């Protein structure tokens, strides 16, 4: 078993050695504000070296997996993946707000004794769902790169634009897209440029195999370092209905729908599945961003169970901006327990309000610096809340954003899957033209 399995085995040392070595530094020694930074410094260089992966992994892949494939069978494969994601994102949105209706968490807890942190973001709801479309065509590519495109309203209010700091994944995604399309009906004019990038591609798998033998000892300090930041439990106890709430929406989601999904539509052990990722799944719960988890989940989809590469390539760079499913689920969750911390009638046009709501603005917060937050405003000014609200949440805020990545990952697993079933005949039916 050993000298085989040997990073799976490193990376569960690590998470449980890091554990350990938070407690036991939080409960037997006082450290100061500063130095917490320095002790936590190993997994920001973990971070950042999975960050800079990003843009060539994901151009290269895209662009690769767009021009393997033909017009039409493109076509009709990317109509199969949004289908699927759009049935899936709204039957999470569903059982969440079931869920938070029936266990009625809001109603026994005091709004007096939790206390407000952080601060609520200036939104408008239209300004945000331009926003979107805008950063769909941005003006310029190596900005794209490295920056994104927001709009505020300022004066009978008039719009002024700027440009803030973050890779804009989605147009340079659909651009990718776009050339990816062109030249693989170009033919032999463009096989120059489809070589070019299946050789940064597999330059950029190795780049994240090497980074893979130093990732265990980032994840043991970055374990470390979040378990030494919590203040105290008094707030994780007041707040344990919500986490309880939220964990039990993930778990059923993810236990139940998707298997279910994937054997109504394929017949075959879901499990056996699920199990072969074990890696990816730890991946994305101490990582916790779905982009930078990216190269992880490939090369585990990739080998460990046997999947196509057009289907995987296709696929997945797709399902890490599109697939919402953890983050619906939250965003519908709190924001019913805010309306219930309030005196609030639950009208059925009121929840079938959030239910668009929280889909909608799920969607719209795909790539943005605080997801949440945003989301959460959308929702509430919808339905008609203050939008101060989300403070509360915020201090418990990152606990659930770890396991709503690893339900994504599962997700976006299951469904290469069931796409690749689904489209099989294509497949074979191309394979000799």
């Amino acid at each position: 078993f050993l000298k085989n399995n040997w990073v799976l085995l490193s990376t569960v040392a690590a998470v449980v050695l890091g554990i350990t070595t938070g407690v036991l530094v939080r409960e037997h020694s006082n450290l100061s504000t500063l130095e917490k930074f320095y002790f936590a410094f190993p997994g920001e260089i973990l971070m950042r070296m999975l960050k800079l992966i990003i843009l060539p992994l994901i151009i290269s892949s895209m662009i690769t997996g767009v021009a393997a494939l033909d017009s039409n069978v493109s076509g009709k494969i990317g109509l199969r993946a949004v289908v699927y994601y759009f049935a899936t994102t709204l039957i999470a949105v569903i059982l969440g707000i079931v869920l938070v209706v029936s266990i009625k968490p809001g109603v026994t807890q005091k709004v007096g004794e939790i206390a407000r942190t952080g601060s609520t973001p200036e939104v408008s709801t239209v300004d945000a769902m331009l926003d979107l479309i805008r950063n769909m065509f941005p003006e310029n590519l190596v900005q794209a790169a490295f920056q994104q495109y927001k709009t505020k309203r300022e004066e009978e209010y008039k719009i002024v634009g700027m440009y803030s700091d973050g890779i804009n994944v989605l147009g340079l995604i659909v651009f990718a897209l776009v050339f990816g399309l062109v030249i693989g009906k170009m033919g032999e004019k463009g096989q120059i440029l489809v070589d070019f990038f299946n050789a940064l591609s597999d330059a950029t798998m190795k780049i994240v195999q090497i980074i893979m033998w130093y990732m265990p000892l980032g994840i043991l300090f970055l374990i470390a370092g979040c378990i030494i930041e919590v203040e105290d439990w008094e707030i994780f106890r007041k707040l344990g209905l919500y986490m309880a709430t939220v964990l039990t929406g993930l778990a059923i989601h993810s236990i139940v729908i998707l298997p279910l999904i994937y054997f109504i539509v394929v017949r075959k052990n879901p499990f056996r599945f699920a199990m072969g990722m074990a890696q990816a799944l730890l991946t994305a719960l101490m990582i916790s961003s779905s982009s930078a988890t990216l190269p992880v989940t490939f090369r585990c989809a990739e080998e460990n169970n046997q999947v196509d590469k057009r289907i995987t390539r296709f696929v997945l760079p797709v399902g890490a901006t599109i697939n919402m499913d953890g983050t619906a689920l939250y965003e519908a969750v709190a924001a019913v327990f805010i309306a219930q911390l309030n005196d609030l009638d639950l009208g059925i046009g009121q929840i079938i309000t959030i239910s668009i709501t929280a889909t909608s603005a799920s969607i719209g917060a795909a790539g943005v610096p605080q997801a949440g937050l945003v989301t959460m405003v959308i929702v509430l000014s919808a339905v008609g809340l203050p939008a101060e609200d989300v403070t509360l949440i915020i201090a418990v805020d990152c606990l659930l954003d770890r396991f709503r990545t690893m339900v994504n990952v599962l997700g976006d697993a299951f469904g290469t899957g069931i796409v690749e079933k689904l489209s099989k005949k294509e497949l074979e039916q191309m394979d000799v033209s």
